[PDB]
């Protein structure tokens, strides 16, 4: 069992949950690959049993009659058909556990309070669009954001998948310009391309919300426009730099990831969009400051009259902090839920304490838990962490094209 | 077959083939990663020595030559007759530069080939040790134009005690425990401060008292050696536009000189081999002055800047840390003492990764330690994937001598 020290407090724990790591990560005793972004019917039965036992243990009913009857039901269904279906309560338990097991998520103190929408009876792309609109409506909640997930029908062999082609439900278009540069979000050139080849009329703003490319089984992707009143947006302004508003920046309220595969008890749900609320550094540092994103850092530093000729005036650092101040101020002014990285990491430290009692550990990816600015000023920087893969899980998947 | 490593800011892809030489086993396994942990006979020696000899002769393009064969024979024979062998001076120089070049946590490795190696293997007493150390400090400091250096004292050998430097750095500030439970000075040094006091040092009572050296000669109790004040170059800390900052009374020293690691070369161990470079500014501003178990000035600076400290969403911590770092870089440049900011240091590390891919087919690097402690994603190493593994020659930790 690995020893795990918090060097701030001096406190020691042992991670016994890691003993139950499902599959294999990328590291070996010869070399560590922890910074890498992307590393049978018998097999399905074995995972279904594991998961059913997990569910029945978590409610303190292991060995009960209902437990035995559920296992027998799954054995019979897998024998007859090669698969099985989850009861709604097992689906709820599974989607929560997948969030709880997500090593790169700093927001897991919230894992128990997730709303799960059962969309497994969904039949068409049009019907899928209705579920996604209900989800966005519920999750946004006029700016009082609420974590949620909508689970579309499971994969089954010999049948096409439901897929959401967009990587997130709300994204800004990125139009390639005459000279090889992008107008809008450059992280989205390929998805913007696909939208136009499928009949979308593009715009030319920096903040044009993309349509949804939805794919029902074996049917090609169908274009769906999101009603503007449904996408809540926040104009970015700064509390003391009056000119910041004039940059015309803005961002959307709802981070809604739509390209991951949910895996529960050997079943796979390729369309299972989920959402929560933002940590400010995601917007301020990643989306507005990364050189491959909106890359505004130089423009802000000019407006602040900073000496941008030498790296040692720390103009990049000054400009980055004020952008993050503007994000927090604008979301709070607009009454849209947001959390700063100091509050987020403090709550994640509490989540680690809770998880040690409940399960004897917590899988955590240190490079993604530590915020991308002011790392060592947060309590997670000096916290040793163990990374391993538990099931249920969210997983990356190949693109649908 | 070989790990593929991507830079997500440029899109470039390399394959790390040097990891196949990995001469040790780290803490990770296929089932869990522990890459964030801080602290994870004759033919054993002969095999490590032969691999080191092979490296040296490959480096000067002379593999398989007669000198390469003859040197292998000599080392085999020496180990057989005596249990150990002696490095030639040129191999020791190569060995010490390789140990720096192989340190996965070091961001300043672009400079690895310009290490100045001082050979103190003929040292015989603690007084002779102190003389070599004072020369090291004077050479490395160079009146503010800092220069990389390592002094290597005699290797560990059976039948004789080790040379050791009890201090973890040649230059450290005392930490005095106060009756109210708090610490005056550097809290990370309360233990070595107590030891210096037991071995006869008359303490001061300031916040930046430089500690004496505790030097141990083979099979002797350690002896105390005061550093002449003109030897230890110090920088008063001030801020270019916040005039009250000088009133905080803060200073730091010019020279980071690590003195408690063990240098390992071809199966030989040098338990006393202090080395020094120059600071990256986040080491002083963020780690030494802001960490809660160190001088812990963040909130007092934030109050003095008139920041709202009751809520975290003002980001007062981040604003105060940036200004502390500004003051560090400004102060060292004013005093004409070498210092590098984390933006310049990480850009040159990116250059080093390119150089090493051409030279050796890879570079071992601990992402968590290479990415600076503030403004991580604003530097080019944040989006650069990295492979961590142990190569030899190498610096390594060793137990404290008491
Ligand atoms: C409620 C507030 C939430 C916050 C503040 C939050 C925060 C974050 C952050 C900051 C990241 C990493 C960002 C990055 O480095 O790019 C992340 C990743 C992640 N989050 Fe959370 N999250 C929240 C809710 C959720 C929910 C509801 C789920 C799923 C049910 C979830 C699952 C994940 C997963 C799977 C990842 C990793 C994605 C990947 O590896 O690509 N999070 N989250
Ligand atoms: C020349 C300028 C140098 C710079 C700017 C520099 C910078 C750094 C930094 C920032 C760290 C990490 C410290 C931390 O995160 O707390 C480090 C670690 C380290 N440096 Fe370098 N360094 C330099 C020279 C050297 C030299 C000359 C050597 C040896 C010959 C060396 C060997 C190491 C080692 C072994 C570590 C890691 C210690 C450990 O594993 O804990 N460095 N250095
Ligand atoms: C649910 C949720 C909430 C939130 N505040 N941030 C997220 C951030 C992500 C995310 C995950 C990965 C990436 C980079 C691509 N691997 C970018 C963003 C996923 C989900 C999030
Ligand atoms: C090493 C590391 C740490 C971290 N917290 N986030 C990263 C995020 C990226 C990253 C950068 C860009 C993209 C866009 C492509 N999905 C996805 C991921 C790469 C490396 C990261
Ligand atoms: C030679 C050199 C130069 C420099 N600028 N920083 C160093 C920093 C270290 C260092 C190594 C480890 C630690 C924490 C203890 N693991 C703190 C500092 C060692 C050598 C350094
Ligand atoms: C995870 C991680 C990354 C990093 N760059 N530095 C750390 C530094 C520490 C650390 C903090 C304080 C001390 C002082 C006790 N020797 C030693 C180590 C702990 C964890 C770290
Ligand atoms: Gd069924
Ligand atoms: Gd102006
Ligand atoms: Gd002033
Ligand atoms: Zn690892
Ligand atoms: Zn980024
Ligand atoms: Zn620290």
């Amino acid at each position: 069992f690995p020893r795990v020290k918090n060097w701030e407090v001096g406190s020691i724990t042992y991670d016994t949950l890691s003993a139950q790591a499902q599959q294999d990560g990328p590291c070996t005793p010869r070399r560590c690959l922890g910074s890498l972004v992307f590393p049978a019917p018998e097999q399905l039965l074995s995972q279904a049993r594991d998961f059913i036992n997990q569910y029945y243990s978590s409610i303190k009913r292991s060995g009960s009659q209902a437990h035995e009857q559920r296992l027998q039901e799954v054995e019979a269904e897998v024998a007859a058909t090669g698969t099985y279906q989850l009861r709604e309560s097992e689906l709820v338990f599974g989607a929560k556990q997948a969030w709880r097991n997500a090593p790169r998520c700093v927001g897991r103190i919230q894992w128990g309070k997730l709303q799960v929408f059962d969309a497994r009876d969904c039949r068409s792309a049009q019907e899928m669009f209705t579920y996604i609109c209900n989800h966005i409506k519920y999750a946004t909640n006029r700016g009082n954001l609420r974590s949620a997930i909508t689970v579309f029908p499971q994969r089954c062999p010999g049948r096409g998948d439901f897929r959401i082609w967009n990587s997130q439900l709300v994204r800004y278009a990125g139009y390639r310009q005459q000279d090889g540069s992008v107008r809008g979000d450059p992280a989205n050139v390929e998805i913007t391309e696909l939208c136009i080849q499928h009949g979308w009329t593009p715009g030319n703003g920096r903040f044009d919300v993309l349509p949804l490319l939805l794919q029902a089984p074996d049917e090609p992707p169908e274009l769906f426009l999101l009603p503007p009143e449904l996408v809540l947006e926040v104009p970015l302004e700064h509390p003391t730099l009056e000119w910041f508003a004039a940059l015309g920046l803005r961002w959307y309220a709802l981070p809604a990831v739509s390209n991951m595969l949910l895996e529960i008890g050997g079943l796979e749900f390729p369309a299972a969009p989920f959402s929560g609320w933002y940590m400010s550094t995601e917007i301020g540092t990643r989306n507005l400051c990364d050189p491959h994103r909106y890359n505004i850092l130089e423009d802000v530093a000019v407006c602040m009259d900073l000496d941008t000729r030498t790296t040692s005036s720390l103009w990049k650092d000054k400009a980055a902090v004020e952008i993050n101040v503007a994000v927090l101020h604008s979301y709070q002014l607009a009454k849209v839920t947001i959390v700063d990285h100091h509050a987020a990491t403090a709550s994640f430290m509490k989540h680690l304490e809770n998880e040690q009692k409940a399960r004897g550990g917590c899988p955590a990816d240190w490079a993604w838990i530590v915020p991308p600015i002011s790392g060592s000023l947060t309590p997670v920087f000096h916290q040793e962490m163990v990374n391993y893969f538990l099931s249920p899980a969210f997983r990356y998947q190949p693109d649908p094209w």
